[PDB]
């Protein structure tokens, strides 16, 4: 099973992006070029072993950095177990990163083992997560075996274990976009979130380099850790009013007591201040971006009626003219904005037909003269028909006037004003205009609407090309 | 009436979401098939039902709050009164929901009572509803019955009451889209007040959470309530000071008194501060959508001229014609972004019409050749006249060209140089180049525009189709 | 005089609106309908009196809050003159806005005297404008005349004159709209001035508000007034401290000197931290739409450039296609986004031709072909040529194919590959590909592009149509 | 070289500016008409005396703001050789600014050194330029050899020299506006620096005057210098401390020590405050355009499907339709917004075949009838298949139907069933449907996706017209 969990497995992920199997079955066998020392960026296994890293990067970014500032002792033997077996699962981590192949823009997943992959990652990252995945600290504290000097210095090295946020920021932005494709998230929820990561992460090492800086220094006289004298605290409240001082600085609130007196909580504390201060104003910007893209349809009708409005406006049209305006957008687009003849064009011909079909095929279906039809004669005139509103009031059709479209009547009460009967009221699924379809003469009704009427237009030309393609119908 | 009022009445909303009449007595049918135990969710009782929730859920989530946290006393008669109340008006409404049509994306209002409501509820919001309705303060003080840890569980068993939020969250929601279809409530107003409702609830409850903690510890001596000296203070003092500390969390700006000695407290801080900021940089982010939303149609004609602007730019057109064509877009668009074809094919024929005769049909009345055409040639005429405005200087007719158009005068004073005459000033009203209209020949008279000239042109082409359309004329 | 100043005089603002003199020229008749009583709301007597007023109101919104909260004595004889002068122009203000024609949208301007004006101002603004205009404050003084208490009430009674807020937004909003129209203000900067105008304006109020409240109670022992022992300092000490803790809760900062002990104060603050909070937050959603409308170009460019990479990556491009497509884009485009068709569309006919005898006839004037022909058809030439960029190495004609279409070069060194001469390198302004113009054959040479190499192509088709339309040529 | 460096060389942004090396040259020409003293705007030497200038007016912006506040001397001799040798260096700049052809919007690079840039200088930023430029602080010692008060003046007058912020403004847009043409940064990243280096520049300059107010006021005992005991302190923590306290008025975190008793502390420290708070909306609103342009093309995909969403609500499709709709739009576009008819117009008829060969030429050249085909004719067929995606059960071509289109597969498994074989799965790069080419019958067969199936179809007329065109073939 080694080969094949190196191997790109047929995923919905895998056939979306490698068009499918016979793709996905040629990608597979292209790793098999290379022996056992190939891993895909798709692989499951690089999805499992990114897992594994992702949840070990947070719990060593969120322990590490309290265990070096808040205990005294980090030579202890479980904190010499947690730093050497991280230690080991990220050397690892680094040892596959040079046989895993990268996936190139432009391109396809660099693959070939000797110099593709090993000499980009070299050309890289591979410093940052060399030094990284060392245990730098340990090795200088066995070469140099005064020594409080030496513990500062350890406390200083251990915290190069932080470039792990480089590989915890890569693995996400690698597996964010795998799952894009994969799901359909929402950009913005995506984005915010890992803002929200990146903000938890920056407010808890800044609340622990504000007591790491005083402790490094013995905890100096002015120190906000001597004047609160909070020196011999436990962690807990220690680490609590690091991370109160620090989240108040970046959220810019205020303080923790007091203004900061040393010239190393003046600018530990401007660091903090100016860190916060961006991270939120990016928050500030991330949640605009949210916002807008939850209420994109309905912003983009208010922006389409807008110009209606100022089509009215330039024109100076009357008030009374504009409310049966509105009362037509109202009532036709029902507060909804699309294209239907872009997003028809988009559809493949079988779904263009099974929507046109559910809108259409009741009512035509009704109208004798479709009804003996071919069902591939009737599908070509459905797609013809064009949807109508007519408001109250408004003439249909006017006696006398040369008929050009017969009408199907999807919704709404019209009614046929002749000279002879003088009454009939069509209702809901009704069929006026017909005889205007082969005698190409003129009207002898006139139909009202009399409620809005939701209507489907058939033209005399659109039915003589349809009738064109289907000689004997 | 009991039918009727469990029944969607024929409403605007109705006869809008549901076609019309035929439709919604066809909906009113389909409640009549289970009885007296079917409510659809458009119904008025459904309407009068929430409007009585929502005004109850309100005053719940506003003195229940602070009668837990002020008040020692929850077990007199007055607040008995008021929680059996509240809370029997509550559990009708969980015995109601169960027997109420849900709307449903993509579908019709479930509305079979014994599974397709039934087991939604109880698969859905069952549980959070049943907790916030049952008074699990009086059942546990009932079966209890050392007691002042009795009293400090039922305070935080009482607060299982505040789940009502999320009633009035879906109810609000329900209410504000059936509203959206009665009228168009800008998306950006309606979601700004949905948040300084939210905003004004949470800063209630954080300034009640900042004195419950303390309350909860018996008031500890480092607890800002002891440290302040406010543990004996009205109920109004303790109040006020509070909010006012839950306000200043939120809003950012400080603190009540001092920044926070205890661990409650710097833990309790710490939640309003990040519940106030995600607020606030939520109001920032709805603030910065209403301020966009109000000036759209001006922001958008401002960015279809910046894009003439780079069109000059990349042709490097002189600075004198740059001034020529930004005179141009002042005096034919007038500050307004529309597309009249657009707009005007959205319309139906009878609105189309009315726009066209309102704005021609003064104008085309005078020519004496369209004066005693049948009203129906002349509509068709009106409908080919397009829209063109000349500048002061322009020669809108040159003599000796060959004439494609005529023109008909809206505004603006322009001149007739000719040969024999050389002095004709036509003004609003007039008609020029009539002549090239069955002559096919060749202009004699050249119009120069003496003023900005707002004309109406029709084509000897267009006019040609019209009268192909009209034999007789 | 006076019936020319109450008389839409023809201006460029009356010249826009109305559409011309001949219109001005009605409209000004319209008002002489009505005698001395009709001002219309376009009249330079309302501009006139409306600077007036924005002068006054500005100077009376500033001097009154101070004069009311900062000064014990407000009926000592320079105050009295200065607050009954200022109630004479104000109620002045009044009698005029009767006799003052209403823009009315969807309309003309309501003129007519009687009730038209008088019935719509009742029914509207006349309240709030009648209890700003009124010295109500004298009125109570003089029908009163324990003196205490009647100067607390005087102080109160002496701020419904701040209600001529309501005509300063409304003059303004009036203004600033006639402003548009007379010149291209941009929104963005306009809006944001009203807000930096009205937060100043409220800034100055809570300054105020903070002292008045205190003041009104005689100072009491908690008031931050009493605490900061500033109840005798000067005005400017006290209004300067009352600003500065007024303008630190609205920009949410701190506090003047502690957190509010009393509960005026901590509800004081409460209202000056609300109001500025969404103060600010609207002024950050300002700030955001100026900024986006100053890049607007820019960012639309790189909209559509992203989408060309979307359309690259769904194909799978390889990166040096890629960069060709990059390449071309900066070439073609230049950064600028425009539509050609779509803005040379709006244009009429003159400053189309101008536009492109600008950027097209130099080079169709050298070809020979063009030199002699008639300045009209040359013109329907130069409106045919589309412009085309060519990048260096790309064969702009390939020897052997049909030629359907010529070339004129405007920039870049093309070159003629033949088969007998073989060197041929063409510069700006020639022309290439001519003989393709009435042999319908095929083309003997190949031209290479040497550098990009932007050309006009006038295709054999449209020359065609051009030579239709002109016989003779 | 002189006349080398003054004459615009021939370099990417002067080729893509000006059209190509002969119009370079032409320009070059265009200065040698004036001699050794007209510097073109774009000259290497206007590049290299800008880049020199930008790294003197940030260093004296930084270091002579410090050198007036936090330092008694100003006359000793390394402050007086620092000021004169920047003076010199603004002083030539001046001179130089007189003899360098600006760029004009609409035209050309002004160049007349007599009166078209002399003039032009003099009547813009002159001024503000040799108040700058010149030492005034000296002009005044000098003159005016009671001297406490001369030391106070010439620290003022020494801050004249920070108008040079006009020339870093204006060289940094000058340079920004030639790089955009070099090079596409992007314009959110460009105009979010600036106000980085602006908030930098402003906090620096408002903790300078935070020390520089006290200073000139000999200390008073009420300012935060003698209140917080630092008039003694080291320029180091008196600088920190100033800057610490103007960065907290301007991200509006609160203050140094205390809020400001005296009236020149409250003053600057609202200045500070209206500062901050301005350039801190200002990046907000920066922040928030850089977010919203980093998702462009992910926000407008889901603003196409939200609309998409929207028909289908309109329509009320079923939930099953909805989701083959969803799926269709997964997997035709691919999370990507592109208009390939208008992404493929705008690109050059070179451009187009490339791409067109690319995405199609494998398929095409496996057909036996295009196989021999002349490699014009299969680049004319290749442009005329069209891209279609094929959901799994989906009937590309059912039997007995007309055909008007055959079917080139690129991915996915089809399947043709028949009533003969009925067993035939077609996978990626067959054909089917060829036999509907110029029979003009009914197909005989019917084929099924069984997979998706991206296929190219080319329509039965479109054949006909590439084949029209050449009629051999
Ligand atoms: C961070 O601040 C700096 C910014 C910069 C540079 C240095 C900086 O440090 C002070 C480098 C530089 O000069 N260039 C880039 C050098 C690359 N070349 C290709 C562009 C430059 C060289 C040259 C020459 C030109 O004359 C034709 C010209 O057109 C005006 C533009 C240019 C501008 C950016
Ligand atoms: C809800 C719909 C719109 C889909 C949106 C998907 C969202 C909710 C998912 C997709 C990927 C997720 C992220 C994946 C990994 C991390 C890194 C971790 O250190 C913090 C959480 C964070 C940042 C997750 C937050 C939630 C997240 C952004
Ligand atoms: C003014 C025009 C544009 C129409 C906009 C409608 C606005 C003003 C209306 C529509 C529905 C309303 C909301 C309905 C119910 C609630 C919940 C309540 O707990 C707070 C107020 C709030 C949130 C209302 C605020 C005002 C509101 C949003
Ligand atoms: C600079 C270009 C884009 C044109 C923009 C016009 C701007 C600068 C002008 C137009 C009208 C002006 C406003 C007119 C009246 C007032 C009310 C006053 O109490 C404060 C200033 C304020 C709000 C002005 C600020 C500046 C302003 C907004
Ligand atoms: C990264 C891609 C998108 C290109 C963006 C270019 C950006 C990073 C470059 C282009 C020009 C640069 C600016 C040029 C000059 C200055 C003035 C200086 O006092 C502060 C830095 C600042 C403001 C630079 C910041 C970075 C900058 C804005």
């Amino acid at each position: 099973q080694f080969t094949s969990m190196l191997q790109p497995g047929v995923n919905k992920f895998s056939l979306r992006m490698f068009g499918s199997q016979k793709a996905v079955e040629k990608e597979q066998e292209r790793v098999k070029t290379a022996g056992f020392w190939i891993i895909h960026p798709y692989s499951d296994f690089r999805f499992y072993w990114d897992l594994i890293m992702l949840i070990m990067m947070v719990g060593n970014l969120v322990i590490i950095p309290v265990g070096i500032t808040f205990f005294t002792e980090q030579t202890t033997t479980p904190w010499i177990i947690f730093n050497v077996a991280s230690d080991t699962v990220f050397l690892l981590d680094l040892i596959m990163n040079f046989r895993t192949g990268t996936v190139n823009e432009d391109s396809s997943e660099i693959i070939l083992d000797p110099k593709v992959i090993k000499m980009n990652y070299l050309k890289s990252w591979f410093v940052v997560d060399f030094i990284s995945s060392i245990p730098v600290d340990y090795i200088f504290l066995i070469v140099e075996k005064r020594a409080l000097r030496i513990v500062r210095f350890t406390k200083i090295l251990s915290l190069l274990r932080l470039l792990r946020l480089s590989r915890l920021i890569r693995y996400i932005h690698q597996w964010e976009e795998i799952f894009h494709m994969t799901y359909d998230l929402a950009s913005a929820v995506v984005r915010i979130f890992n803002l929200i990561g990146m903000m938890l992460l920056l407010c808890h090492w800044d609340g622990c380099l504000q007591f790491l800086v005083p402790l490094l220094q013995d905890f100096p006289p002015d120190c906000w850790v001597s004047l609160n004298e909070m020196v011999n605290d436990s962690w807990g409240k220690q680490y609590s009013y690091a991370l109160f001082k620090a989240m108040s600085h970046m959220l810019c609130i205020g303080y923790g007591a007091q203004a900061p007196v040393s010239m190393s909580d003046l600018w530990i504390t401007m660091l903090s201040m100016i860190v916060g201060a961006t991270c939120y104003a990016m928050f500030v910007g991330h949640a605009t971006a949210l916002i807008q893209s939850l209420d994109s349809s309905r912003r983009q009708y208010q922006e389409k009626y807008k110009q209606v409005e100022q089509y009215m406006s330039f024109h100076k049209l009357p008030a009374d003219m504009r409310q049966k305006i509105h009362d037509y957008y109202e009532h036709r687009y029902q507060g909804k904005i699309f294209d239907e003849e872009n997003i028809l064009n988009e559809l493949n011909d079988p779904l263009r037909e099974e929507i046109v079909n559910f809108n259409c095929r009741k009512l035509v279906a009704t109208m004798p003269l479709f009804a003996n039809a071919d069902p591939n004669f009737v599908t070509a005139m459905l797609s013809k028909l064009r949807f109508e509103v007519f408001q109250p009031g408004d003439y249909i059709i006017r006696e006398g006037a040369v008929g050009k479209k017969m009408y199907f009547i999807q919704h709404g009460v019209a009614g046929v004003i002749t000279k002879s009967s003088k009454e009939m009221k069509l209702t809901d699924g009704s069929y006026f205009g017909e005889i205007c379809l082969l005698t190409k003469g003129r009207r002898t009704a006139s139909v009202r609407a009399d409620t809005y009427c939701r209507l489907y237009s058939l033209s005399v030309d659109n039915f003589n090309e349809v009738l064109e393609e289907y000689p004997m119908m």
